[PDB]
């Protein structure tokens, strides 16, 4: 923090002012820049890195927004109280009551839940409108536990940017283009290189301004006339605090790098509730490419192959491969307290040639990857022994990241058991263990495969009994963090009393997620938080010019 | 402007406020504690006051070396499995936590013998008492680092009692003074940013002030009982705790604007409850670190066993909190111990948080029916009653059938001595924890007994839930609370669970809150007194 006395703060203490000053050019920050400037506000959006877009470029830009207008039109209704008990079931099921007169939830989980429903659309509809982030609906994108009675809406939710590619994977790059272009043409400032490290207080303790450290290690203050707004991303790359906060040890995640949870460090000093800090958006990870800090990595949304497992270092299956990603990566913490380990830490999956001729992909964190793709975590071997050989050569290469795991003296004769029982459930359709494909779900994301006219079940073919074979290791990581500050339902970052601290907001995952540690439906990260820019925005506009 | 000024205030009267406030007074320092209850002692009142003290007089006089590298292996091994390695400068340890762990190592013992030495901590040792994971190779002493009051009962149940006792009678006796009703709620800085003194508010809810011209000595216990605090940081969902009900993070607000490191915030000291007194608010809870009954299992709503009842209880309640993410729930929420009138009989306790309990002792949480489908019926109103705490879970339609099969599997590992499902029995801590049993000529195993094909039947619901919580401000080893920068504020000091513990989330030993809680409070009050005094 840096307080200015009265005389100071009415100086020639600033380098630029500008109404409104947003911190972060990902989603949150581009938003609701955006929306301030077509309030009339002078705005400027600084950047911390070299580059815009953050997390958010990397994205597919799947966006939920309940009641959408394309879904209406479609004849497709979203009942307000039955959105509600959807999300309320699937966020808080120790505590959800239908009967209970916020379902269950507190009444700050329930009132962001309305808000996100009563504004993503409208924040979406003017977006498009104005030209910044045109899009195409994607109805058949299915909620991620539509088969709960709750869900009254089970697809239709989805929006995604009108140019995004077939696949959706770029759909974060074409979003960051629109969002970028129209704000440059409709007059934001943008300075990039500028690392916010304090907002700067006046006298009667509202937020002023901000200082940032420029990369020739000077530093400036920027006046906000009415707010700052923090859109500064999530923690996952400032380990620390990622080991300090969370529920699980992760080993990274695909968010930016330059997401290291300054905020945290900013707010310390002015009284602020972190809330959500134990949970991040959740997903496997491909794990060397996380060691690795590979910055194009994807999380793995979509675990790719049929005539594929992932086993533990025993040789065994221990999870459903197809599961929704933000479940999956918790298989991997399981805590053996009795050996004083984690038991599957590390998994391994393996595939045989069917699944890398028709199963690869450069898309959804994938680790089936097609010729030209970079390859380099994938292990080939013409035998399994082979394979085994080489498993365990790079489990030797991360051993002071996985506590010197090795495999099993027994995996060889594991992994044959293993397969031949898996190959039975490929050929019956149905995964006696884990249930893989019984979900839709499990479909929803189970990425590309062979066409086999007796396949019973599209998510499982048998293993080959020739080679050659190939694995790859899969570790446990995020998307990005979503604790934070917290804010209300109009963005204002709150003091410990619940009450504003005048002209601070923040919106996205740099403040507390509603979501406690669920992920509702594919978009459940950007809908959201695409309302509370809106309503972040239409707030800050309201806010006096002050000193 | 201040109603009161002492060279030192401490805040709260549990072990780490009050060992904080002798060490502080031997120093020659007039000393206040501030507490919040209006009696003393908070948690630890409720312990058993266990204190695991590395390298300890007692056991080396009995000829038992505590090497200091071996030390510091056992403790990042148990830590921090991952990061593990003994080739590593640090093994595998940050800096602050290898830092830490070495401060336990060095100071534990001569707080200990100080305390005992001047009378407020008279102890005995446990030479009995074996590390938690003691198979572990890297433990190169794997008994003999326990002492207790030397007056603890023979159980040691009630050692926190007379702890608090001693100690806090030194404390009167030493001219520490004591102002109960106390509820801190703000640090005082000067104009350089020093901490000065206290605001509290009083009971009548007026506020006073009081002026600390050297430090501000914190040691004001965990979270557990603020709920937003606990469901917003926590790993796991749990449901409370054993902690005194005044343990609700006061210093996560009070610390809120001075610009802390927030440390550890993740972790709690983990233990099953009997989870009716938890919801129940009893405030004479134990956590359940001591799962009673051999003719006992646990099951889930399926009547199937899915863990080791007897594992150790910081791992134990981590069972309770697998997440089914297929079926959006928690599968093993709550689980129902189940045991034969041979175990209420000859295994119930008073002590340790067991859930058999013997005539004349508080018995509302137990399930009780004469039959095994009344039992069941039974269970099923009481977790009926707590639908909105546990997902309106239900027994499965086949849970009688389930339960007579899993009773028929566990009463053949019970005769052979080897449960082939989950190894009850095998560790030492398995043994170390298990309760009273009835002597059984052929028993091959001592934590198991077939459970008997005649009623009557009991049950209880077991939860999960804390000791209390083990993160807070980041301290060096020292005890001072430090800046963003790594830099002491400063005069603000803290000590035990209020601060961040270098434990993670592990649980190394019996005593291995309050034998490193110790440690710090000598640390803590030797450079407090070092301060200068201030405005
Ligand atoms: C990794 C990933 C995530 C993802 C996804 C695909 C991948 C590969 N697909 C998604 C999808 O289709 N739908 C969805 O709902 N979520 C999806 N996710 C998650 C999503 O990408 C993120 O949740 C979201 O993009 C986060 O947006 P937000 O605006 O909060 O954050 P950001 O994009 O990371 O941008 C933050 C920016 O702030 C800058 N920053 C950081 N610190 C500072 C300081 N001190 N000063 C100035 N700027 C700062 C960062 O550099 C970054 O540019
Ligand atoms: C529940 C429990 C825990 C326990 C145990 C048995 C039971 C039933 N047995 C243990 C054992 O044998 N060995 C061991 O190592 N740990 C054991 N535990 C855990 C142990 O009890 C605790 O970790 C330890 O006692 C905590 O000590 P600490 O001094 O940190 O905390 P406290 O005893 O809870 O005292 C805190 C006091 O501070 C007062 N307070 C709180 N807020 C304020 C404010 N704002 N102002 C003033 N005072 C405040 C509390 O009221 C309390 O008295």
């Amino acid at each position: 923090v840096l307080t200015m006395t009265d005389a100071q703060a009415a100086s020639a203490s600033f380098s630029a002012e500008y109404d409104i000053v947003v911190v972060g050019s990902g989603c949150a920050g581009l938003t609701s820049a955006l929306f301030s400037r077509w309030h009339g506000n002078s705005v400027v959006v600084l950047e911390k890195a070299a580059a815009l877009g953050g997390t958010t470029f990397k994205s597919a830009f799947w966006y939920w927004v309940p009641n959408n207008v394309p879904m209406r039109a479609a004849g497709i209704a979203d009942p307000k109280p039955d959105f509600l008990k959807y999300v309320a079931r699937v966020t808080r099921p120790q505590f959800y009551d239908p009967e209970h007169p916020t379902l269950g939830l507190t009444q700050w989980e329930y009132d962001m839940c309305e808000a996100i429903y009563d504004s993503a659309s409208p924040a979406a509809e003017l977006l498009a409108q104005k030209g910044a982030l045109p899009y195409r609906h994607v109805p058949f994108a299915t909620d991620f536990f539509s088969e709960l009675p709750e869900d009254k809406a089970k697809s239709g939710r989805v929006l995604t940017p009108k140019d995004g590619s077939p696949s959706m994977a770029n759909g974060g790059q074409v979003a960051i283009r629109t969002l970028s272009t129209a704000a440059r043409r409709d007059g934001i400032a943008f300075k990039t290189g500028h690392r916010v490290q304090r907002v700067i207080l006046n006298s009667k303790g509202e937020a002023i301004g901000i200082e940032a450290l420029k990369d020739d290690n000077s530093v400036v203050r920027i006046r906000a006339r009415k707010a700052v707004i923090f859109g500064s991303g999530g923690f996952t790359h400032d380990p620390e605090l990622r080991s300090n906060f969370l529920n699980v040890p992760v080993y990274g995640g695909c968010a930016a790098f330059t997401n290291e949870g300054d905020l945290v460090r900013i707010t310390s000093s002015l009284g602020v509730q972190l809330r959500n800090m134990n949970h991040a958006w959740l997903c496997p990870v491909t794990f060397e490419k996380a060691i690795g800090r590979d910055g194009s990595m994807s999380g793995m949304f979509s675990v790719a192959g049929d005539s594929m497992i992932f086993v533990d270092k025993r040789g065994k299956r221990v999870v459903n491969e197809k599961l929704n990603y933000n479940e999956l990566c918790q298989k991997l913490f399981e805590w053996d307290g009795a050996k004083v380990e984690y038991p599957n830490l590390v998994l391994i999956s393996i595939w045989d040639q069917r699944s890398q001729d028709h199963s690869a992909s450069n898309d959804y964190g994938s680790a089936i990857v097609p010729p030209g793709a970079d390859d380099r975590h994938v292990i080939k071997s013409d035998t399994l022994d082979g394979l085994s050989q080489q498993i365990s050569l790079r489990l030797k290469k991360y051993a002071g990241q996985i506590g010197h795991m090795e495999l099993s003296s027994d995996f060889n004769a594991n992994l044959r058991e293993s397969i031949l029982r898996f190959n039975g459930f490929a050929s019956t359709g149905k995964d006696e263990d884990f249930h893989r494909g019984e979900r839709a779900s499990d479909v929803l994301f189970n990425g590309s495969t062979k066409k086999e006219p007796d396949q019973k079940n599209p998510t499982m073919w048998p293993i080959s009994s020739v080679g050659p074979y190939y694995a790859a290791l899969v570790g446990g990581g995020t998307l990005d963090t979503k604790g934070g500050p917290k804010t209300n339902t109009h963005g204002q970052i709150l003091d410990i009393h619940d009450k504003p601290i005048r002209g601070l907001y923040g919106v996205g995952n740099c403040v507390a997620s509603a979501s406690s540690g669920a992920y509702w439906a594919g978009g459940a990260t950007l809908g959201p938080m695409i309302a509370f820019a809106y309503r972040a925005a239409n707030a800050a506009h309201g806010e006096p010019k002050r000193t």
